């Protein structure tokens, strides 16, 4: 719980959903001022700001959004560690020339970031490239652990009882079950999203006829200027059999040996 | 849920439409069997029949088609009563000759039905002359749930997140918003639509034209051989402002009223 008068709030907004709001602020530390982005809300929006919050403070990683803390003040405000150049689609959609060894050096910095977290038994349960915030062009976080889950101590997935359907995984929309497999199918579209610029996915299509599609066994083609080896990647993330697709530890070993082949 | 084998369906159709298709079938009773209109699905749509059922099954008056149940075989399908004469509007555009009084009786028929749909608290929202069905030339029913809602216990309308907009009031263009008075609304236009025999309203208009005329103030024309009183009447529904429009008790007893003096 942090002190609402070490706090400095920005009066326009970064950005606007139908949480609440992102502002910029400042916290004052015991000498450095540290730049903040702030979540502010507006019964269950709160009670899902504590967790996630509590999620954030339990994660340590260079590629994650890192929590500073909580304030309750004129609404409830969750303050983390400003990434200024905001949301990877936005940016992309913004600076189309970004290079193709810029678009894998980022990609792979989500899979270690993803890499963690699967070592750290949570799911993220939305993984997209709308949550993934640059921090430089050539610095990658993780964001937005509204949905994540920590798993319990005897399973390997998360049960559920508006969802990001065009990330989810089959296993996902068939029984609700959210592993660290399923996230890697997220990133998967993911990876998709960033070599097409911040394009959605799976574009003109409902959910339902997204479904279909991928019960053909049809997968989205190859987006313009991506390596084959970045493509055979995403359709090895877009395995059908969660027990056949691989984790985190073998997406990130891929993507860490193509870059330095093209480093 | 109804037992298929209880239910023998007809090989050719009544009718068919986006909808699916309305087929007559039978349905074994205890002793009796009792004639059925059954409507044949071809993800939402499941959804949409479930919900339609379920406004049906709470609803008990003369006036509305009565629901037997749902069956779920070969296509998923809803079960009803049958009203043998069909549909309203074609029934008049193939008898011509219907005196005014019987057309009378028919619309007040109409209004008794609303008038028990709005003490209930249900908005019907596709209150048309297609969506009234004849069981004989001297009795009428209201069918076709499959837009209403159960208007919320601290709500007095449903706030809406294609649309028949030539029978919707200025309050569901503009706002969103369907209450029993917009349904008033719409039972002016099925009105206009009776005494004209089955001819559409704003012939040859577009929706954004409809819009443009009745912010003008304008309203249709009385239709020929219409009685002045019953167009009054359809013109009070045409309220503009909600708040100043009568509700279904008021414009019900107007037509009872107007019905035993023509008797
Ligand atoms: C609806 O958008 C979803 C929700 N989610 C919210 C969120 C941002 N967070 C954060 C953390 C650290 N740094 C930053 N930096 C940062 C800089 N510029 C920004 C934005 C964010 C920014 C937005 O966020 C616009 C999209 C709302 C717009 N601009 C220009 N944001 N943390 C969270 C939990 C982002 C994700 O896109
Ligand atoms: C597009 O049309 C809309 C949809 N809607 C469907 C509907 C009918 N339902 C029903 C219930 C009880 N009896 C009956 N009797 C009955 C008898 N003869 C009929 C028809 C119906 C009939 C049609 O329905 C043609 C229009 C398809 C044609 N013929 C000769 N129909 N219930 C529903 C929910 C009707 C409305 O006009």
């Amino acid at each position: 719980y942090l002190d609402r008068k070490l706090l400095t709030l920005e009066d326009k907004e970064l950005g606007s959903g139908n949480f609440g709001t992102v502002k910029k602020g400042y916290y004052q530390m015991k000498k450095v001022v540290k730049t903040v982005a702030v979540k502010i809300l507006k019964p269950a929006l709160k009670d899902e700001l504590l967790a996630e919050a509590n999620v954030m403070q339990q994660l340590d990683n260079p590629y994650i959004v890192r929590m500073i803390g909580i304030c309750e003040a004129e609404s409830w405000m969750l303050v983390m560690e400003m990434a200024e150049l905001g949301p990877l689609n936005k940016y992309l959609q913004q600076n189309r020339h970004v290079k193709d060894k810029n678009i894998i050096e980022l990609v792979h910095q989500v899979s270690m970031g993803m890499k963690y977290l699967e070592e750290s038994n949570f799911v993220h349960r939305d993984l997209a490239a709308r949550n993934v915030l640059l921090v430089t062009q050539h610095y990658a976080k993780i964001s937005d652990f509204g949905l994540s889950k920590a798993l319990r101590a005897d399973e390997n997935y998360y049960k559920a009882q508006k969802w990001p359907v065009k990330w989810y995984a089959p296993e996902c929309i068939n029984y609700y079950k959210f592993s660290s497999k399923s996230d890697v199918w997220s990133f998967g579209v993911l990876m998709w999203e960033a070599f097409s610029y911040g394009q959605k996915p799976y574009r003109g299509m409902k959910g339902s006829e997204v479904t279909a599609m991928l019960e053909k066994g049809e997968r989205m083609g190859c987006p313009a200027g991506c390596p084959r080896e970045m493509y055979d990647l995403m359709n090895l993330c877009w395995t059908y059999d969660v027990e056949n697709r691989p984790g985190f530890a073998a997406v990130e070993l891929r993507l860490r040996n193509y870059y330095y082949d093209v480093v």
